[PDB]
């Protein structure tokens, strides 16, 4: 997250860190045994880390649970990042409390102008690199589809939306991928891609979760 603020320990209780010996992507807890992330975060041997603030210090609220199964969306296209969404099933159910909690799926798509919360442990610089150890937060609005397509000609599908600031300075970034975009207490987006980070006229692009609620619910119900 570039230009954000320190969330505070366990103030984003649905935020997960995906770990393969190191943090490499975010994700969102959507019930006690399932996590949603980005398909471009796929790898084998994922450990899901819940209840994290400082990802380099054991602080006492963590739950570490291995993935038993990963399901990349059937139509994921790694060249265009269309359908950039993946489901991860935990080997055992998480213990839910005030600091580890699930985020609700949306019943409707959010409109442009809605304010959302984006969070992650990604890079905090637009040039160069600095990775934080504690979770960072950013409040940002959903941009109109017209602004989004004008910023990224020929690249925005109906499964993507833009959020952020056309002036630049505030954005998600590398290492935030897979993490949540929450608006009005519902999961509306997944950190997916962008050109650089926090660059003028290049806002973040996010997977549009409301298009996938049917697939998510059907998949969870039979796996
Ligand atoms: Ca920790």
């Amino acid at each position: 997250i570039v230009g954000g603020y320190t969330c505070g320990a366990n103030t984003v209780p649905y935020q997960v860190s995906l770990n393969s010996g190191y943090h490499f992507c975010g994700g969102s807890l959507i019930n006690s045994q399932w996590v949603v992330s980005a398909a471009h975060c796929y790898k084998s041997g994922i450990q899901v880390r819940l209840g994290e603030d400082n990802i380099n210090v054991v602080e006492g609220n963590e739950q570490f649970i291995s993935a038993s199964k990963s399901i990349v969306h059937p139509s994921y296209n790694s060249n265009t990042l269309n359908n950039d969404i993946m489901l991860i099933k935990l080997k055992s159910a998480a213990s839910l409390n005030s600091r580890v909690a699930s985020i609700s799926l949306p019943t409707s798509c959010a409109s442009a102008g809605t304010q959302c919360l984006i969070s992650g442990w990604g890079n905090t610089k637009s040039s160069g690199t600095s990775y934080p150890d504690v979770l960072k937060c950013l409040k940002a609005p959903i941009l109109s589809d017209s602004s989004c397509k004008s910023a990224y000609p020929g690249q925005i599908t109906s499964n993507m939306f833009c959020a952020g600031y056309l002036e630049g300075g505030k954005d998600s970034c590398q290492g935030d991928s897979g993490g949540p975009v929450v608006c009005s207490g519902k999961l509306q987006g997944i950190v997916s891609w962008g050109s650089g980070c926090a660059q003028k006229n290049k806002p973040g692009v996010y997977t549009k979760v409301c298009n996938y609620v049917s697939w998510i619910k059907q998949t969870i119900a039979s796996n």
